[PDB]
């Protein structure tokens, strides 16, 4: 299982900036890395390379892992976070963060949403997205050594049924570029303080 990290670590993680940006053509293509033009690298799987080509576009939302400048032009270095121009379909969904815990309220239960316009979108979007709330939110401070949140992990809930599970004291893995279908998911469920 992914190694779970401290609120130090995941704070500073997850409180960078992200790119967010549409029609991004792949203009240099080398390794791993995927770049585009401030140049943005987004670092990739062997796998995920392959079905991208250079001068293809390519919409990005990534958490931004460093920066370095380069003969006066700024690097932003992420992994995946990428999903064709031409594989995005338009379609608005406003899903609901269920959040639940002992110190938890009803009044906080249900109150957040996190809202999306295309049919696909990374795991990391809503992953970053997710922990990003859970972080400003005055009750929960996730990350922060204050922190009522020792432990826990939330789930995508498919209206399947199925639950895809995500321990929120980890770095998933987001090279592989996942993409969810907003359109199979139901709600969003967190856990806090629960072993995942
Ligand atoms: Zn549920």
């Amino acid at each position: 299982k992914d190694a779970v990290l401290v609120n130090s670590e995941l704070k500073n993680i997850y409180m960078k900036d992200v790119i967010n940006k549409t029609n991004m053509k792949i203009t240099k293509k080398i390794g791993t890395q995927l770049i585009f033009n401030k140049v943005i690298s987004s670092n990739v799987s062997p796998a995920q390379e392959r079905r991208f080509k250079e001068e293809e576009e390519v919409d990005i939302y990534a958490l931004i892992k460093s920066y370095s400048v380069i003969c006066k032009e700024q690097y932003n270095y992420v992994d995946g976070g990428l999903i064709k121009t031409s594989d995005r379909e338009k379609l608005d969904s406003t899903i609901y963060m269920n959040i639940f815990g002992e110190q938890i309220p009803l009044k906080e239960q249900s109150k957040y949403k996190i809202t999306f316009q295309n049919k696909f979108v990374t795991f990391q979007e809503i992953d970053v997205r997710l922990r990003k709330s859970l972080m400003s939110d005055n009750r929960i401070k996730l990350y922060e050594h204050n922190s009522i949140c020792k432990k826990g992990y939330w789930g995508i809930h498919y209206k399947d049924n199925t639950t895809k599970f995500t321990d929120l004291f980890t770095h998933p893995n987001y090279t592989d570029n996942e993409t969810i279908d907003m359109s199979k998911v139901s709600h969003f469920d967190v856990y806090l303080n629960e072993e995942f």
